[PDB]
């Protein structure tokens, strides 16, 4: 039950923040920036390596099952 710091960058280049449990599902994630007014349909979600767009990952995985723990940070960006 430890902790999964994620920093996304938004397009405004200005830092998204906050922190879960590395075993919480990816669709909480996904929640939380789609909340912030960036939803999923308009925006990739993306890891700098291993490059992956984060939002193409199975929704069901943790954080941890997906290399997000412990300090990531991440990059929003128009799939337009």
């Amino acid at each position: 039950e430890p902790v999964s710091k994620l920093r996304i960058r938004t397009p405004s280049g200005e830092f998204l923040e906050r922190r879960f449990l590395a075993s919480n599902k990816l669709q909480i994630v996904f929640d939380f920036v789609a909340s912030k007014g960036f939803p999923w349909d308009e925006y990739k979600l993306l890891s700098t390596f291993p490059r992956r767009d984060v939002t193409q990952l199975d929704p069901n995985k943790s954080l941890l099952e997906v290399k997000l723990f412990p300090q990531e940070t991440l990059f929003l960006e128009a799939k337009e």
